[PDB]
């Protein structure tokens, strides 16, 4: 009974590796039927292989409303309606790309799943913010929280919660590349004196996803070791 | 499973007699913790001991008195081991009493358990704020203090966090007049009162090994109130 | 001496009416040379007429980097470099329009003026957020603050401050349209029990613009009568 | 000009002897306010009276004592008129003293001036927080209290706000060792200490008729610290 996701259908974007993956795997351990996603059909297959009987991969282009419609219809058809949504992850271009990837795509896919969730008076939307390395990332991240809080207020009456998980410095593929010099400047900024693990983000997501977290909405949960 | 297991942890829950304090203690016991729940009197401590059974016991505790703190912690150290998880729960006369109950006592007891936690490089301090001016000042004080303490001790494996409840279903709420209830709901977007279990769920999460990288956080459980 | 803007060149976007106007007028009273802007040349003339000797209107398209370059060169040529910048003011389209008007345009024009400001070790950038009526507006507004805080940190060392003024419910052209029924629901939400005046936003902007406010940066100043 | 003029206002500034308290009192006097600056002793009150001259005077004040509060306010009411602007400026022994100086005293004196301000539908209460754990808890308490009080009294024309300074140039900072100064700057993005005038500028703004729609705000003057 305690924090069990048996009977839930979870849509995890960006499920191929790292945080996206660690989330998908944990939600699977907790009993959820996990549809993890990737921008390509190959990545979707890699997702399908690690999930096995606990779900599958699907190719998804969040910039395209038809690709969204078809994925949700497909999920509704095999699994039931998505109960849990987890949204994962200088020129004029870097800006407009970050705003699309880290903000607009988070808005669009959130609005899309809500129809079905509010029909059921039950849903969980969780937006995972970008892990720290800035203006562009800061602007998008604060935009998501902005949006999360307003959407939270509009839908709380209909049994849907909308929350954000804000990671600090997390041990990932990229972070190992930063040399022993650049390593220490990162740890200097964290009171814990260590990088966070992708499992720790997944733990925060799964809690918020649980029936136990039904009265938590419009919250930003920081997982940063005191780097605030 | 190893997921969110508190087996091997000793939890001190203040204000454990009823409602939120009780719901916390019970859940931490379900998760495998050895729970010492507290009350201001020896009778309340007995009531606590009866509901916990083999998963812990009740102790009398006066947080305004440093000696009563010292003796409770030595007693817990003696029967159970050092406290691993601390849950701090609880005109002029209005003010100075609120500042003592909802702030100073939270400071004092937090500082007291820290010695042992930093020796182990492992601890959890969780301050539960008051249910929704004197209360506002105390509550903001705790978060103030939680954040500064969090920074000082994160290096030594201790996390310090706050859980901030909204409007929660209690003894108190059965006296809410016909539309006085309606008046309170109007402020909560979720359209309902929160359950004490939901506060306990938030506490137990933050208490878990899984929440090691969460410190200096305020976790609001309010159905959208803010 | 006290809060005097004599010797400052202020660029106020959206200066045609209401808040934009009230800002431009006040900064003019305080001694600044005010270039107020509008999307058209006609609006720019209307601006020029109310400012008189204290500045002028210029047509500006913030979505176009060339229109930005040319306006700044023109200001540099007649007045000196901009010392103070004040940035003023559901389909897929409503979203992407709000993100452009209330966020991307605020980023772009901010980045553009910074070159000259950091050469002088002196500048003021102030972003006025949208007045309240939501997800789209909330997302953009929180994005601006997000961006304001990161940019503030990057440039504070070089004598530039970057701040936000966040208005509540403000008495404007639009707000009078809301009927005597819809009027009271607005006042219900404000502890003050009244709408704010556009002068009150302009007062907050001009303070932050002053030499006196040199140690204020990365701040969101709320002018909302307690509606927080 | 009528811009940010405090002519006709009576301002009470606690902690007016030196530094920030002084810089505040002086500026509010330049803006035309009748400034009563305070000190814990009668000698300090005299020093205050000497620098203010015709723009106000010094009074001795013990914020821990309700009678000392009552008598100072009656005295101000008697010579100047009711206070229009209040600027609240200022082991176990460490803690309970900080909570009294930086929090309870702020509460008490705020509540005291409110009576007269709400009768006039016009007032300004401004709490200056401590310069950068006990301090964190007090400071967060004041903002806590500021926000709850702000909500309760905004309808009656009184605004209540906080100014939160960062690292400011004082007596204290001349004792900062060669690179201990450098260590403190490292945390401030502006690369410099703030001037007491800059705190006074923020206070005087919020004190102005222009700032009538600002209430329940924390105004940080920190060069980007946060």
């Amino acid at each position: 009974q305690f924090m069990n996701l048996e009977g839930k259908v979870a849509l995890v974007t960006g499920a191929s590796r790292g945080i996206g993956k660690a989330i998908a795997e944990l939600l699977a351990e907790r009993g959820a039927k996990v549809i993890g996603t990737a921008t390509s059909e190959s990545g979707a297959q890699a997702i399908s292989d690690y999930l096995g009987d606990n779900g599958k991969g699907m190719a998804l282009n969040v910039t395209n409303p038809e690709s969204i419609e078809a994925v949700l219809k497909a999920i509704t058809d095999e699994f039931g309606g998505v109960d849990i949504l987890v949204n994962n992850a200088m020129k004029e271009e870097e800006w407009s790309d970050i705003m699309e990837t880290n903000l607009t795509s988070i808005f669009r896919l959130s609005k899309a799943v809500l129809r079905g969730m509010m029909k059921k008076r039950q849903g969980r939307i969780i937006n995972v913010g970008s892990v720290v390395g800035a203006a562009n990332y800061a602007a998008a991240k604060a935009g998501v929280i902005g949006f999360t809080k307003s959407m939270a207020r509009e839908v709380a009456s209909r049994g849907v919660t909308v929350n954000t998980v804000a990671p600090g410095f997390i041990e990932t593929d990229m972070t190992k590349a930063l040399n022993d010099e650049q390593r220490t400047a990162t740890l200097a900024q964290v009171p814990a004196g260590r990088l966070g693990d992708p499992r720790e983000i997944a733990s925060a997501v799964a809690f918020l996803a649980s029936p136990e977290a039904a009265y938590i909405t419009g919250e930003t949960l920081h997982v940063n070791g005191g780097m605030y």
